[PDB]
């Protein structure tokens, strides 16, 4: 396996302005090459919120995501999200519920990338 970190800004839908779900992820990121695939790997924080993430390539095909650690009580969650050397940006859609403030809402951001996914030995 091969790794390096990645700064990354999640960004409003149609602004370069730093979004809200930029402040529950955690900085920077980091790239993963393993037996032949690249993952971006990030961390949720507040994960419990989170109650769906899905994340797409600049031209609309979804990414698949895994969960490599899920930590209770921390209320944090580690995730792998396949990417491609190349890739710039990511387009996320999420479903947040926060119980105690009867909140529910859903919202798409671009998640950007500071370079491009590098290509990896
Ligand atoms: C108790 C915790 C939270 C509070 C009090 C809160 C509050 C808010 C408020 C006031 C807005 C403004 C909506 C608007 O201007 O239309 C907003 C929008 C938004 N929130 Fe949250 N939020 C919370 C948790 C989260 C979480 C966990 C995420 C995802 C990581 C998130 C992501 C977003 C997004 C993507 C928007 C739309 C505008 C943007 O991209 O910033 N929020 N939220």
């Amino acid at each position: 396996a091969t790794s390096q970190p990645i700064n990354f800004q999640v960004q409003k839908d149609g602004s370069s302005e730093k979004s809200h779900m930029d402040d529950y992820m955690q900085h920077p990121g980091k790239v993963i090459k393993q037996n032949n695939k690249y993952y971006f790997q990030t961390v949720l924080n507040n994960a419990s919120f989170w109650k769906e993430y899905k994340f797409y390539n600049a031209n609309n095909q979804e990414l698949a995501t895994t969960v490599v650690n899920d930590n209770k009580k921390a209320d944090t969650r580690t995730i792998n999200v396949a990417v491609e050397p190349g890739y710039k940006s990511l387009t996320t859609k999420v479903h947040i519920v926060v119980p105690q403030i009867n909140y529910n809402h859903r919202y798409t951001t671009h998640l950007e990338f500071e370079k491009a996914i590098p290509t990896l030995a």
